[PDB]
């Protein structure tokens, strides 16, 4: 599964451990213990979250650094990113489409706003090349590249933490760009753990957009 | 699907696994934006210089059955997930850990070791019979169970990743730890070895701190 | 500050880092009572709790082991229990007859209390008989019941502390742990009145704290 | 106490709970004898009993370049609170020619400083231009360089702080963040002198802290 985000980014599922039943098996130990589907619903509405920690995912994500920084703020998880110290950075930046500024009255037209951003990206990247070409160390030459540069990383997280992540990013208060990545994460989650997902929205989900956007 | 019996009535059973040795290689190799010969070499490299974040992408789920005094020690490992049987929600099964005579291999005692075994079974039986008694007299299960000894068996699920798993082994797979916990740590290591050959070997060679593996 | 719990336990404050204003400084990233207290309620009401992690406490607790097993399940915190390698005593929790109040039991509540005492004595004697006999404590102590008292140091921050109160300062929790949580709650109120106030009004998920 | 780092950054102490003895008291689970209490710190450190050191806590206020904060926020056992770029200054980290010392370059070291200052100025110009044009802050800021300075509060306990020093107060870490960990180390030394010495002697895995002073 690979979903395309923005103009050049993406969310891709690498691996998965367990499914809805993993949560059920884990919960049975307490009381010595169709019907299973009813237990998940029960857990969800009564606040028994731990059982869901036994479902785990690993995603491959390519996103603009300003999005990555917000994502990494989630501590209950594991990360592994491409290094800007040990690698030659590619010429890939997130250039917002004109429709992104729709809703805001601006002096200059959306195409103009979009034209300038690209321009600054070229001057920035061109300079980055002179320096690397001139013998400057990569780890120091990259401080000139803008926050709209694309980066890649792996993310391993369990169901319970993932639901905390959707509560916060698949919401209208979070930035538009990362909301797009949230929907992709939500979609994949629904495909792998449909019962848990349904119960989530119906009982514990605190955000707004997932109750108005299919999958 | 593996299972290993511990002590007289306990066990360690593997329920699931996510990934393998290459999971660590793929998570790491993504740093340089990038063959069998190379891959094993990479894992040892990471292990040598302490780059352990990549091994966090390997996960295990166990099902354990052990006495309460062992479980308590085990639960101190916070970087992991747990689900246990509730003593305040169901009737408790007459299953206690009774040490065998050999347990005293090295200690000379007033009375024969066989008698120590007999004595332990007695106080356990007496305590168990009082538990059933108070229960049938209408006493709340959560209250009646407080008379039960620490050798009563419990059960739980444990989901943990490879990095934390290696931390558990450095601490419990060691002679300084109690003999009962060692037995369980040995079982955890045999399963870890089975599923992650390269990683397990690299661990024993450039990082394992214990002394019984 | 020390509060006695049950028949021989307690919760005592050992140290504290910060107060309500610690959360205000963290949220504004820098360094008028009215202005600050309005922010604390603002953050509480919208779910922005990270600022409260910058407040921390360290308690010294003395509880029965079964109460301690539930308590230790709270992973986002620090613990240190007595082992007898640096600091051992032997006392047990014997419920009062009022504990069985409400339940209609076969024998008198006063007899339930007696039977618990009897077992404790027999279990305790057997234990000493084994030590004087030459069995190492690590083995001998496994015959001691779950109502055996222990002690530990607990260091936890405000965010996690409020999670602890949402689960233990509640009727679904066991009565014994409830008593310890009520104690934890009073001390918290004393050191962070504003934060405690806002907690009860917008985020407190339990029931018993609003009744006492 | 506050300490300057790089061309415009710093590390500032905001608060602290406990001292060396807070570990001693936690290890014994109690509450006097210096020779003894200090002897225990060393024992704990030598035999790996590190949980007692979790009972000492700090809060720092840091100002640093975004490419430094990113590497830093990587430490999960800790608490963070940064300034909002999409809601909440013309300050960027401009390397000195002495920073490119030891590297053979086709152009004068001073030219690098000038090449980097130029783009920073350009970018910043187009940014302030977009803001005034009506473009939302969260959008117009995507054109700013990774060397833009940010600020955050950091609360971490002594055990976790020792892990940070192991990895960052070391020659394998970028030179920039090495400077910050040195300041972190200095404050830590001042507040918990017994733990720091024991740490350096029995557990520290890095290199520079045994070479440089405080
Ligand atoms: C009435 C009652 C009955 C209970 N019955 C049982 C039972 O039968 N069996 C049983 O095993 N337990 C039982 N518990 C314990 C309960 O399941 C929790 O373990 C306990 O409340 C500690 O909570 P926590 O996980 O939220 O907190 P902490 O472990 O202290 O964590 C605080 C927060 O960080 C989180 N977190 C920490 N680690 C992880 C992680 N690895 N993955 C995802 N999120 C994480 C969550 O957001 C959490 O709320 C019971 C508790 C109560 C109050
Ligand atoms: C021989 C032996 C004797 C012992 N004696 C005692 C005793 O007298 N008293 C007692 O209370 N316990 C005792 N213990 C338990 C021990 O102190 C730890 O609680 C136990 O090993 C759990 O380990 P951990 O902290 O390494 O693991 P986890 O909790 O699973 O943590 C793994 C890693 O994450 C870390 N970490 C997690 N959370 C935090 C945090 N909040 N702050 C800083 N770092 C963190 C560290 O890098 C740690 O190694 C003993 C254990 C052994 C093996
Ligand atoms: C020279 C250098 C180069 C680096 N290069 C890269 C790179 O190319 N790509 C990249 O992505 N990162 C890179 N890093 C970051 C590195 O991978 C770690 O993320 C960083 O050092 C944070 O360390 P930590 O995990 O030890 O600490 P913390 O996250 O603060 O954790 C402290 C302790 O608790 C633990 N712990 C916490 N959470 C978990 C968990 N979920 N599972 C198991 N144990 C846990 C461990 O015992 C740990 O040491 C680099 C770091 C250095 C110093
Ligand atoms: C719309 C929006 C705006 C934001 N604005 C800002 C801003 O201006 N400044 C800023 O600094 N950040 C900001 N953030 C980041 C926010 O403050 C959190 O850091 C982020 O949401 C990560 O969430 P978390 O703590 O719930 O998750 P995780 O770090 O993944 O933790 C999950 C659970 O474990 C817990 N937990 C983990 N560690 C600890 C701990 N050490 N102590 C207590 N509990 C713990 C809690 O129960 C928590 O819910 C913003 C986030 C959103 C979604």
């Amino acid at each position: 599964m690979k979903i395309d985000i923005l103009d050049k980014g993406f969310v891709e599922l690498v691996d998965v451990m367990g499914n809805d039943l993993s949560a059920v098996r884990a919960a049975r130990v307490s009381f010595d213990m169709e019907r299973d589907r009813h237990l998940i619903e029960y857990l969800m509405k009564h606040g028994h979250e731990t059982p869901f920690e036994h479902i785990v995912f690993t995603f491959h994500v390519k996103a603009p650094i300003f999005v990555a920084r917000q994502w990494f703020r989630h501590r209950i998880a594991s990360y592994n990113e491409l290094s800007g110290r040990y690698s030659k950075l590619s010429y890939e930046f997130y250039i917002p489409s004109p429709e992104r500024l729709e809703g805001y009255k601006t002096t200059i037209p959306p195409e103009r706003v979009t034209e300038k951003i690209s321009e600054i990206v070229d001057k920035a990247y061109r300079t980055y090349l002179e320096l690397i070409e001139s013998g400057v160390p990569r780890e120091v030459a990259r401080i000139v590249l803008p926050l709209n540069l694309y980066t890649r990383f792996f993310w391993t997280v369990n169901a319970r933490s993932l639901m905390n992540f959707l509560n916060l990013r698949a919401d209208s208060h979070a930035q538009w760009e990362i909301q797009q990545y949230a929907l992709a994460i939500a979609r994949i989650f629904k495909e792998k753990c449909p019962w848990t997902f349904e119960a989530f929205l119906k009982y514990a989900y605190k955000g707004d957009i997932l109750k108005e956007v299919q999958v």
